[PDB]
């Protein structure tokens, strides 16, 4: 008597190489080997790393200069931030062809949750290298005793900001971010003047656009301007539980500069919606724990290394192998395109370590959530009920008429959300789901039946969370674990459902 609601597939949108998201970025500083003319700017790689105080590539950089009679200095914004750093580590008394250092930028955990309300201003730092170049008609200067403290100005080695005298420049940085248009604008500027101007599209907790050089005649000699050149490719990222932070990159489109950058704004009564579900359920601790995402639900995020879930069948296995070790994931469902839940373990030996739950949602907006409306939304779930040694799991599947099935009654009117969680080939429900409706989200309770649930389990009044995901919230997740004694019994269970439509 239902069927899934006609939906229009999720719009693809192919990035480019450069705009692929990530904690963060590196780039060595270029060094011309011999008899090079010209080094460009590397590609920059990206960094999977969740230390903040950890500087990439710093120990490479350390054991080449001081040999070498080298003295390291690192600039990267932690005396102001809290969730990014951004700058440089490079070498003082760098000569010759050997290593000058790198120039980065990093975060840890992306936004979940977006202000709401009017356009805020960011304010932090840039800094920068610049390519090698020899070449005499290019007119790179030489002995610019005032400005900086290197004698050959991105010559055989990039230009760094750290090279530059502090009494003669500071790089700073200022945009201004507005979540509801999911524009952003800023200016990246040398004391008080105007070097670059960026203007970039946020998507999810991302943001991708382009810098426009302000100066756009490069001139010879000590008037050399090596911001001349503009970037298609300016790509960042929020960090911060409520994009308290900001962060990112860009490299010149000719590749004669990368520049990083790190802002934070200071606004005294932000409220906030959420964009962003991405949690992971322990099935043996029972407790829970946010996963790394950037506003696409297919996609996991292990130990850094990207993970992707969708597939052509219902549930899709997927294997990826990171620092420790060899992951495996199974992912549901095919006909959910905003929101993707499933299990998560460790292929060790036959046995499994770490076994897990996950759920990662793409929330609807807040003004896209229906007011009016009464809808039946029918799909699946994945669980693990356990007293002491022995299991009960359920598994997503397509069966609607006796499988692993979930249905809701979603009544927008009056913000209710009732559920029912059932077992293979039962009649009745397992778990019964009561929830309220809050912007793109509900809040509410799970209990089990009056008289109990045997493998006997029975409890009342679980914490129930979940979320609409999708633009026209045709798609609702959710997601509850419990445990007593600490721990003799225990539950964690994640579902999925797809609004329905009559006949
Ligand atoms: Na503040």
């Amino acid at each position: 008597e239902y069927k899934d609601v006609e939906t229009d597939k999720k719009v693809k949108e192919q990035l480019g190489e450069l705009m692929e998201p990530a904690l963060g970025y590196v780039v060595k500083v270029p060094v011309s080997q011999s008899g090079v003319k010209r080094t460009e700017i590397s590609n920059p790689e990206a960094i999977t790393d969740e230390d903040l105080n950890k500087i990439p590539n710093y120990e490479i950089i350390k054991g080449v200069a001081y040999p070498n009679y080298g003295e390291l200095v690192d600039k990267t914004a932690a005396e102001t931030m809290k969730y990014v750093r951004s700058g440089y580590v490079i070498d003082v008394y760098h000569s010759g062809t050997r290593d000058k250092g790198y120039v980065f930028y990093k975060g840890i955990t992306p936004s979940k949750e977006l202000p709401q309300g009017p356009a805020l201003t960011y304010q932090g730092e840039w800094d920068f290298t610049s390519d090698a170049n020899l070449n005499n008609e290019e007119g790179r200067p030489t002995a610019l005793n005032d400005d900086y403290y290197t004698t050959a100005i991105g010559k055989r080695a990039g230009l760094v900001s750290g090279d530059a005298k502090p009494s003669k420049h500071k790089y700073t940085s200022q945009f201004k971010v507005d979540f509801a248009t999911k524009k952003m604008t800023g200016k990246l500027s040398d004391k008080e003047k105007t070097i670059y101007t960026v203007n970039a599209d946020i998507r999810g907790n991302r943001f991708t656009g382009s810098a426009t050089a302000s100066d756009k005649d490069k001139g010879k000699g000590a008037s050399y301007n090596f911001f001349s050149v503009d970037s298609q490719s300016l790509e960042g990222g929020f960090y911060g539980p409520k994009a308290e932070e900001m962060a990112g990159k860009f490299v010149a489109d000719d590749k004669s500069l990368f520049a990083v950058f790190s802002a934070k704004h200071n606004a005294s009564n932000v409220n906030t919606v959420r964009i962003i579900d991405a949690s992971k359920i322990d099935l043996t601790n029972f407790s829970i724990s946010e996963l790394t995402n950037f506003g696409d639900a297919s996609v996991l995020i292990i130990d850094g290394k990207k993970m992707e879930l969708a597939g052509s069948e219902f549930t899709n296995k997927h294997t990826i192998d990171i620092n420790g070790k060899k992951m495996v994931a199974v992912a549901c469902c095919s006909n959910l395109e905003y929101m993707k839940f499933g299990q998560l373990w460790q292929q060790t030996e036959k046995q499994v370590k770490d076994n897990s739950l996950f759920l990662q949602g793409e929330r609807t907006a807040t003004d896209k959530m229906p007011k009016d409306g009464n809808y039946k939304y029918i799909g699946t779930w994945d669980a693990q009920v356990s007293k002491e040694n022995n299991y009960w799991v359920a598994t997503a599947d397509d069966d609607r008429k006796a499988g692993y099935r979930t249905e809701f009654d979603v009544d927008f009117g009056s913000k209710n959300l009732s559920g029912k969680l059932f077992d293979k080939n039962g009649v009745n429900p397992v778990f019964t789901v009561n929830a309220k409706i809050d912007g793109n989200g509900f809040t509410g309770e799970a209990k089990t039946s009056d008289a109990g649930f045997v493998l006997n389990v029975k409890f009342s009044d679980v914490a129930v969370s979940g979320g609409f995901y999708g633009p026209t919230a045709a798609e609702l997740g959710g997601q509850f674990r419990y445990q007593s004694d600490n721990g003799s019994v225990g539950v964690g269970a994640v579902f999925g459902a797809k609004q329905q439509v009559k006949k």
